[PDB]
């Protein structure tokens, strides 16, 4: 039948039937395809499928060693095979997990920062058991990663999925995100993208401050239990106030953004095992904040105000006012982060670094999964070198997958 | 153990243990005692208890006739007995139901308007089956009762309780009531008494207008199904704008109140049967609006503003400013209703009418159940004659009982 297509700017959906007349459709520009998602479960991974995946991963791990260790490799293969037969699953050694988190990052097609793949701090929280313990592990992660502005890449691995009925899940999209409230006067306040989740927190008892930059609480689910809400300690959230190196009126906008880009809802998959809760972070690329968070019409939508304040021909598109504005906003973002000593990289230096990483990957392992659509910056496309680089997008393992929103697949009891 | 005691002005609860030292406690001033409540059920009324109640009621009904009808009485006794045996319950004839609604009103200890007991319009909605049908019946009731300001007493009887798992219930306390929102700025807006129910409606998808006089939607439950929300047609809600016959600044307060006092959450009990949904209405007594709705510290709390506007010594209680203010507010209420041709009676004329009704009841059936605590007006106590009248409070049958709030005893599926 029809293929559902969505416009993220207007939220409109369209149904494609015409593709049926195709000579041989391409789902390339789809944000969340099923091929990139790992849904929930009701019973453990069938032993028949888990086993071969595990063997493959142990072989990958032992193959990494410059100086091979055949005995340990064979021994581990034996132990893993036996463990899966005596328990149903298996536990990774801390070293294997570290390797897995890095390979998964290394295998993320949609990430430009992959040249940093080998530099990741891993926090092993596989022994965690309560929401409260998750919250502490997260506060620890936030604190280590922020590092007073000198951002460090890290990841916290919670307990792996067992029977799918007892998994750990962070209901947040990112560790730190701002609230979005649809004011009584019809207007939207704060981050429009977190409108629904904001209502969820409010439903769960959270206290709405109705500001434009209120950090939402951590909503944590442990051992398949109902989620518990935790306010993030303000002392842990490092923010940057926005100001332009020129244009002293920029600061009058009262804009700021958090310094920690930490993905919180992805699933790690390695050797057949799946970790439903494994928050990670790197540092920001200027355009994420300057172009998308501030300028997306569905986010902060500050373009017109900035253009108007710059005295541009705001009512005539051909004036390229939008181009001029967005660039000044990116300048503000980079300027502020740098002035306040918070790590950030511009979308040129990063593109160039990704290009170096790519050539490195090709000679190291003959390939690099890349999703051109996500890798090319939201501005200056053809100015960056990644735009002119042909790439192949494919899914390997270990890998970070999306997941269905937990509030959609969950029961009170 | 301890007896729980509550202060409705502060919401504070106290635990009474000292009563254990009593020589022989009185639960007289308790608002909702268990003796006045009829809770939910899980199975039909045991046949052993239902039968004798039914016979008692049929005897009461046939005893009412000035000219006795022995044959029909015996015949009806026989038919009812048989029907309960062949079905489990029984159906009242329309005439018996009318009689039941009036006797129950006649048996309401907490009502001063009982001199009007024989004048009640009964709408038979026992054949109703959906929320939508309930809503139409209610709109019909509201329209008939309002009568363009010439208020008429009426009651709509929905299907009786069967097994307790399929009953009709209006989740509203009154047909027409105003919303109460706890504003983002910490203040409460509108009717503080409907704060929780307002949140319920908002949870059920209702659209909050954040005003101080927004009519809440009808929340109807039919055949034990989940409740459905219905906005009351504005054309049906007759309101009165408040203004003082002198003091032209009174209207500047922007106060008003609905003209229809319609109790929506009480249960009718007759001959063993219980009707969980049977909204009824009479007309207003000035003090309900002027003293309690406007002046209760937990409702509109307009006393200080009115006192201040009257130029009274607002900061010195001994000045009796509160006394002076509340009386001017009652004057406003009566004045407005009368000017706008909407039925209402002052708390003097009504007290005197209740007293006439009481002497009537004593000679007619040797008694009148009266709850002195509710019958004496909230102002001018000893000035009204009911204050000096000793009365006995007792529960008869038919009777209107309270019920546990439905959101407390209900399941999605
Ligand atoms: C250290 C510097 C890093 C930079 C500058 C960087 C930058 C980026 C950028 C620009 C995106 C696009 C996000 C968006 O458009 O919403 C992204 C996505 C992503 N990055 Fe990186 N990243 C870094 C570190 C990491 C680390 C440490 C991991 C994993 C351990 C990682 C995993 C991913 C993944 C899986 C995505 C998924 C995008 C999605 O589908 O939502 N990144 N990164
Ligand atoms: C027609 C004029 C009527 C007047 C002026 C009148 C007046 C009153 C007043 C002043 C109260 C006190 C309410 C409060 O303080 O919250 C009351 C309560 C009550 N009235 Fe009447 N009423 C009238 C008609 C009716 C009718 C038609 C019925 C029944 C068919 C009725 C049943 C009751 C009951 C059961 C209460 C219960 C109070 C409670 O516990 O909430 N009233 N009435
Ligand atoms: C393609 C899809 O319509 C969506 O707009 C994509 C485009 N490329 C992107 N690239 C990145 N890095 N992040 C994004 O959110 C998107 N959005
Ligand atoms: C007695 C209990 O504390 C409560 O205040 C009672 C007092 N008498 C009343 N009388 C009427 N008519 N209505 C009421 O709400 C009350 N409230
Ligand atoms: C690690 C990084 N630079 N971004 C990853 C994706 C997410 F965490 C950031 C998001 N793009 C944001 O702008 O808030
Ligand atoms: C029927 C009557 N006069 N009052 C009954 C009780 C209730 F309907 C009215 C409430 N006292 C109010 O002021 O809104």
């Amino acid at each position: 039948q029809y293929v559902r297509i969505k416009n993220w700017g207007s939220g409109e959906i369209l149904h494609d039937t015409l593709h049926h007349k195709a000579t041989s459709s391409c789902l390339g520009s789809i944000m969340n395809p099923k091929s990139l998602t790992r849904g929930p479960r009701d019973k453990p991974t069938p032993l028949e499928e888990l086993l071969p995946h595990a063997i493959e991963f142990i072989n990958q791990y032992y193959g990494s060693f410059k100086e091979a260790k055949i005995e340990e490799h064979l021994a581990r293969l034996e132990a893993v095979t036996k463990e899966i037969e005596t328990t149903g699953t298996y536990q990774l050694t801390l070293d294997e997990l570290i390797f897995a988190t890095k390979m998964a990052w290394r295998n993320a097609p949609r990430c430009i920062g992959r040249i940093q793949w080998s530099n990741l701090q891993v926090f092993d929280a596989r022994n965690c058991s309560t929401a409260q313990e998750m919250f502490q592990h997260i506060c620890r992660h936030i604190l280590y990663a922020t590092n007073n502005g000198n951002i460090r890449s890290a990841i916290t691995v919670f307990p792996q999925r067992s029977d799918g009925k007892h998994d750990f899940r962070l209901w947040n999209s990112q560790l730190i995100r701002y609230a979005g409230y649809q004011m009584p006067d019809g207007t939207i306040r704060g981050d429009a993208a977190t409108l629904e989740f904001t209502q969820l927190c409010i439903d769960l008892g959270w206290k709405p401050r109705y500001g434009r930059f209120d950090v939402l609480p951590l909503v944590l689910q442990a051992d398949g239990q109902d989620p518990e809400v935790f306010e993030i300690p303000p002392d842990l959230v490092l923010e940057v106030t926005m100001e332009h190196p020129k244009y002293e009126w920029f600061q009058e906008l009262g804009l700021k953004w958090y310094a920690l880009p930490a993905v919180a809802n992805m699933l790690l998959e390695v050797g057949g095992l799946e970790f439903p809760a494994c928050p990670f972070n790197g540092w920001y690329m200027g355009t994420e904040i300057g172009v998308r968070d501030f300028c997306d019409t569905q986010r902060y939508n500050i373009l017109e105000e900035v253009g108007r304040r710059m005295g541009l021909e705001t009512h005539t598109l051909a004036s390229l006012w939008k181009d001029r504005a967005v660039t000044e906003i990116n300048v503000a973002v980079l300027h502020s982060f740098q002035k306040q000593n918070v790590t950030i990289m511009d979308h040129h230096t990063a593109s160039e670094s990704f290009m170096k990483h790519m050539q490195n990957e090709y000679r190291a392992r003959g390939g690099c999964p890349a999703d051109w659509i996500w890798l090319v910056p939201p501005v200056s496309g053809s100015i960056t070198p990644v735009f002119h680089q042909e790439m192949l997008n494919y899914v390997l393992s270990p890998f970070y997958y999306y997941q269905i929103e937990p509030w959609k697949t969950h029961i009170w009891q």
